[PDB]
C-alpha cells in the first residue's frame, strides 16, 4: 500500500467512528431534545450509527490483514443540540455527501497509484456508502413532502420506523 | 426516574465503553504490526467490537428511558507497547478498572432504590465479570508459555483457538 | 422466615395490585363508553394490561401460600370511573405505574435490610415487569402528545395504540 | 342496545364474581395457613378463585363490546376465619348456590324483557356455573364421606389435590 | 479479583454443603435401617444428599475458575441416631433454616462489599436453597398432618416416596 | 445376609472415597491455584475425577441400604493442599490409586472366605472401574515424564491432560 | 467337561428351583382362596412362581448344551395351610434366604474345583437371586410397618399388588 492510500485509510477509519459517534448523538435528540419521543426516527439513526462503525471494522481488518498500522485519533465530541426534524435530516445528508466524497477521493488515489487490490477491496464499500447517502436523501424528502403541521412528525415518525424496520428484516 | 447521579455515571460509562473499543482496536493492531501475532491480533480486535457492543446497549438503555446519551471527547489510545506480557497486563488491568467502575454505578443503584436500574444492568456485571477472569486467564497462560524458542508461536495459537471458540 | 415488614408489605402490595386491575377496567370502559367517541384501540389495551395487573397480584398471593404466610385481603374500593379526556386517561395510568413501580422499590429495599434474598431474588421478575410497563405506558403516553387530537388526530391515536395491544398478545 | 335493567344486573354480575375470586383467594389462604397445610384445598380454590376472575373478564368484554358502561364497585374484605374444612365447603357450596340462583334471576329477566341476544350470550356461564355448583356439592359430600378421624384430613386434601390436578 | 473476606465465607459455604450431603446420607441409612424400612422418605433424603453435593461442586468451580483456593475442611461425623420420623425432619429442617440464613449472610456481604459479580453469581444458589427449604417445611408438616397412628407412617413414607419421584 | 467383616469394610470404603473425593478436589485446586502458574487441563481433570469418586461412594451407599445395612459415616479428614508440583501431584494420585485398588481387592477377598457372592457380584463394576483409574493415572504420570518441565513442557504436559478430560466426558 | 460333584449340585438346583415353583403357586391361591382375595400378593406369588420356574429352564439348558444328564426328581407337595400374611411372607423370604445360601455353596464349590466356566455362567443366577431376595425381605417388611388393623390388609394387598405390576 502506498504511503499516501495509507494515510486515506486510516483518515476513513476515524471519519466511520467519528459518524458513528454523530449518529448516536441524533438519535439520542431524537428521542429527548435538544436536553416529543421520534422513536422511529431514533432507532433508525441508532442503526444507521451501528452500520457505520461496522464500516470502520471492515477498513480494520483490511489494515490489519496488510499489516499496515491502525492509527486512531482522539474522538471529538459529535453535536448534541439540533433544531428540528428537518434540520437533523438535513445535517445527516450533507454528512453522507462528505463521506461519500472521502470514499471516491480514496478510490481515485487507489487509480492513480495503481493499487488495484485497494481498489477491488474498496468497491463494496462504495456501493453501500451510496445506498445510505439515496437512503438519507429519500428520507429527508419524505420528511418536507408530509409537512410538520398536525400529525404530520407522527406520519414521519411512522414511516422512518417502517423502514428501520425492513432494513433489519 | 433516574437519579441525576445514576444518569451521569452511565453517560460516564458508555463513554468508557467507547475508550475501551479504541483502546482495544490499538492493541489489535500493535499485534498485528507492532512479528505478526494474528491469534492475539483477532481475539483482540473482536473483544474491541464486544465491547462497543456494550456501549450500544447502554445506549439503547438510555434512549428507552428518555435520558439523553452525552458522548464526550476521548483521547487517542496508547499505540506503542513493551511486547506481548505487557500488552496483556495493561488490558487486564483496564478490565479490573472497568469492573470497578459498574461495581460503582451498582452500588449507586442500590443506595438511590433504583431497583430497575440494578436489575438491568446484571447482564452487564455478569458479561463484565467473565471478561476479566478471560484476560487473566490469557495473561497467566502467555507466562506459563514463556517466550524461549517457539514460544510466542505458542502462545499465539492459543489465543487463536479462544478466539475461535468465542465466535462459534 | 419472612419478616413481619416483608410480610405487611406483600400483603399491602396483593391488594395494590386488585386496585389496580380494576382501575384499568374501569380507565377500559371510559374508552369504550366514557363521556364521547368509541375508542376500542385503547380500549383493548387497558383491559389487557388490567387483566396483566390481576396476574400479578395471583403471582404475589402464590409466592405467599407457599411460604405458609397468610394472605389479608382488605376492601378493594372502587376505581375512578370519570376521566377528562383520552391524554389525561394516560396521564394518570402512567402516573399510577410509577408509584406501583415505588411500591414494589420499598420492598425491594426492606427484604436487602432484612437480608432476605429468597425474598429479593423472587422480586426480581417483578422490578422488570414493572419497568418495561412503566415504559410502555410513557411511550404511549408521549405518542398521543405527539399525534394531537386536531382532526383525525384521536383515530390516529386509538388506531397506534390497538396495534401495540395486537402486537404484546 | 341493552335495557337499563339488564345493564345494571350484568353489572351487579361483574362485581359479584370479583367478589367471588377474593372470597376464594381468602379460603385459599386458609387452607395454607388457617401446624399444616391443605395445599390441595389450597391450590383448588386458588384455580377456583382465578377462574371466577375469567368470567368476570368475559362479562366485562360483553360490556365494552355492547357500549354499556362497567361500574365496578368496592369488593368488600372477605371472611378470613373459618372453623374447618367441612365449614369452609358448607359457605363455599352455599356460596355457589347463591350465585346460580343470581344468573337464574338475570336469565328471567332477559327472557321476560326480551333481550334474547343477552339471553343466548348467557348460556356458557349458565353451563359453567352449573357444572361449578356440582363440583363443590361433590366436593363437600366427600369430606363428609371421609371423616376427620385419624388421616382423614389429609385423605380429603389428596382427593382435592387430585381434582384441581385433573381440571388443569 | 475476589475479596479476602469473601473468599473465606465461600469455602465455608462449600463446608457447609459437604457437611450437609454427609448429614442427609446419614439422615437416608436411619429411614432405612434406624423391622421396618422407610425407603420413601430414605429416597428421598439420599437424592437430597446427592444434591447438596451437586451445590458443593458448583461452588468449587466458581472458585477454580477465580483463581481462589479452595479449603476443604474435615467434615464431622454425622448424628445417627434419631428417635423418629418427625424427629428426623425436624432436625432436617432447622438444617435447611440454617443453610438459607448462611447464605443470605454472604449476600449479604457481597453487597456491602460491593462484590456484585459474586452476587450476581449466587442468584442460582439463594433460589434453590429457598425451595429446599420450603420443600422440608411442606414435608415435615404433611408427616405431622398424617400422624403416626394405624398405618400412618406407611401413608406418610408413600407421600414422601411420590414427591422423590417426581422430582427425579 | 452379609457378614459382620464385609459391612464393616464396605462402610470403611465408603469413607475412604469421601476421602479420595476430598483429596482429588484439593489437587485440582492446586492446579488452578497452587504455589505459582494456572493448569486448567489437569484442574479440570482432577475436579472430574473427584466427582467420579464420590459416585463410587454414592453407589455403595445405595447398597448398603438395600441390603438393610447401616452406613456409618465418620469424620472425613481434610484432605492434604500442599503438593511440590506437577510430577509428584499425580505420583501421590497414582500411589493412591493403587492403595485404593488394594482396599477393594480385600473387600473381595473376604466375599470369597465368607461365601457371599452376591457381594462379590456387586463389586465387579469396582473392581473394574478403579482398574481403568488406576492405569489412567499411571498413563498421566508417564506422560507428564515424557514431556519434561524444560520450557513450554507444562504447557504441553496441561494441554495433553485437558484433551483427556475432555474426551472422556 | 464339568466335574461329577458340579454335575450334581446344578441338578440338585434345577430341583430346588422346581420345588420352589411349586410353593410359590401353593402361596399364590392361599392368597386367593385361603370370605376375600388378596388378588395382588396372589398375583405377585404367581408371577414370582413363573420366574422360578424359568431359573429352572435356564439352568436345564446348560446342562443339556454340556452334555450332563438332568435328573429330575420328585417334586414334594408344598405346604398349603397358612396363618395368615405376614406368616407366608416369613415363610418365603426364608425360603429365599435358603436359595441364596444354596447358591452361594454352588460357587464356592466352582472356585474350589476351578471350574471357571461355570462360576461365570451362574453369576446371572447369583445377581438374580440377591433382587429376589432382597424383594421378599421389602415386602415383609412393608406388611409389618402397615399393619391389619382397620383396612391394613387391603393396603398391604394394594401395595404388592403395585409391585406386581411394575416388575412385568
Ligand atoms: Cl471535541
Ligand atoms: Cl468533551
Ligand atoms: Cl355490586
Ligand atoms: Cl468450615
Ligand atoms: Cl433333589
Ligand atoms: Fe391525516
Ligand atoms: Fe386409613
Ligand atoms: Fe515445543
Ligand atoms: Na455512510
Ligand atoms: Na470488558
Ligand atoms: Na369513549
Ligand atoms: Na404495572
Ligand atoms: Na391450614
Ligand atoms: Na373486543
Ligand atoms: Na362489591
Ligand atoms: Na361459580
Ligand atoms: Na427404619
Ligand atoms: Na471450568
Ligand atoms: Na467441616
Ligand atoms: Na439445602
Ligand atoms: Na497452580
Ligand atoms: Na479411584
Ligand atoms: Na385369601
Ligand atoms: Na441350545
Ligand atoms: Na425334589
Ligand atoms: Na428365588
Amino acid at each position: 500500500l502506498s504511503k499516501d492510500i495509507i494515510k486515506l485509510l486510516n483518515e476513513q477509519v476515524n471519519k466511520e467512528m467519528n459518524s458513528s459517534n454523530l449518529y448516536m448523538s441524533m438519535s439520542s435528540w431524537c428521542y429527548t431534545g435538544s436536553r416529543y419521543s421520534l422513536d422511529g426516527c431514533g432507532t433508525f439513526l441508532f442503526d444507521h450509527a451501528a452500520e457505520e462503525y461496522e464500516h470502520a471494522k471492515k477498513l480494520i481488518v483490511f489494515l490489519n490483514e496488510n499489516n499496515v498500522p491502525v492509527q486512531l485519533t482522539s474522538i471529538s465530541a459529535p453535536e448534541h443540540k439540533f433544531e428540528g426534524l428537518t434540520q437533523i435530516f438535513q445535517k445527516a445528508y450533507e454528512h453522507e455527501q462528505h463521506i461519500s466524497e472521502s470514499i471516491n477521493n480514496i478510490v481515485d488515489h487507489a487509480i492513480k497509484s495503481k493499487d488495484h487490490a485497494t481498489f477491488n477491496f474498496l468497491q463494496w464499500y462504495v456501493s453501500e456508502q451510496h445506498e445510505e447517502e439515496v437512503l438519507f436523501k429519500d428520507i429527508l424528502d419524505k420528511i418536507e413532502l408530509i409537512g410538520n403541521e398536525n400529525h404530520g412528525l407522527y406520519l414521519a415518525d411512522q414511516y422512518v420506523k417502517g423502514i428501520a424496520k425492513s432494513r433489519k428484516s
